[PDB]
């Protein structure tokens, strides 16, 4: 029933913005009354927050699975691909979740927390690559990590929403891997 | 008087969001009545659009001045620096203008037009660098241009707004030049 509210919201968000989805459409879709909805979620905005929180955590867990477990270009491609596949499978939640950063402090703070985590892990892997002699000591690892992660956030999300301008979705993984591998390994 | 409305809006936007600025605050600030304001601008949103349109065009003209007129790293640094200095001098208009992309089709379409222009010029310069034998034929120039331009938009604007996470403003030019020069010249 919680699940049916979440699935209904994900479905309707594929059609239209969260401003055009009412608690009645979410209730209707989950086969419950509007007061019954209020027992599971305080708002349609909390439904979006929860949807976003699962996509982010699904991306984070898939990155942890890689971390616990090739050539350097393929190492980076597999990591970036976790975010391409995870967000790319949940485009309506990606789009809605990004738009809510402007209006929800909880969505802004959720996004900020996982970006800080994914930057810190990028920096740790760049540092390990520098310690093993594979990557040169160029920029501060954490500053290079930050720019590469903000690049991916902006570029993946533009490609997914078909923005003008954007890298076509079928070219965006290759585009990002090239810039990551050349900026991490290049002198 | 048009100028005094524009200067007043730029000033108040340094303090608070456009939602917290009323046509009376703009009128008051420009020493005119509210009906007199309506003779210059249909809305406070049109005032933001015009402010954004001058900053974008000031950036574009400064890029044209370079184009009509060193080592490859310094060539790219001077180009990126046009955007760092121009937007960095107008942070409240940058911030407000970026936020209005969500709510104004005219702000979205203005931003899209100049991004397409600046990407096309980046691609043209990468192509000329490839034709002269200085840069290798790696990614499609226009796809590499797109990702590098979206990186800069996201990274410069995060640094300016002090977002978490962000590259510190005093490190962001060096960060972006490294990733540009290594991704453009690297194999
Ligand atoms: C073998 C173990 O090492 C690896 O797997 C390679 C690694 N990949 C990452 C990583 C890749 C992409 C992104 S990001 O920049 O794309 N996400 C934020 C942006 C949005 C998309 C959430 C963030 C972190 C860190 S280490
Ligand atoms: C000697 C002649 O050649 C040159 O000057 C070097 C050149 N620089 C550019 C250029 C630099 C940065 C950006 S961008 O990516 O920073 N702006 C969009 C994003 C936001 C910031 C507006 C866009 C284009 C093109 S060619």
């Amino acid at each position: 029933r919680e699940l049916a509210i979440l699935a209904t919201a994900e479905n309707l968000l594929e059609d239209r913005p969260l401003a055009d989805i009412s608690v009645d459409d979410l209730a209707k879709g989950a086969g419950i009354s509007r007061p019954t909805f209020y027992f599971y979620f305080p708002s349609k905005e909390a439904v979006l927050l929860t949807l976003l929180d699962r996509v982010v955590n699904q991306a984070d867990m898939a990155l942890q699975t890689l971390a616990e477990n090739t050539d350097r270009e393929n190492m980076w491609r597999t990591g970036i691909n976790v975010f391409f596949e995870t967000f790319g499978s949940h485009k309506a939640v990606t789009r809605a979740g990004q738009a809510a950063r402007a209006t929800s402090v909880e969505v802004a703070e959720l996004w900020s927390t996982f970006m800080q985590k994914w930057i810190a892990y990028t920096a740790a892997v760049i540092d390990a690559e520098r310690d093993r002699g594979a990557a040169p000591r160029t920029l501060p690892a954490h500053e290079l990590a930050t720019a590469l992660n903000l690049m991916n956030e902006r570029t993946l999300f533009a490609s997914f929403a078909g923005e003008q301008p954007s890298v076509p979705e079928a070219r965006v993984l290759d585009t990002l891997v090239h810039i990551w591998v050349t900026s991490i390994y290049g002198e």
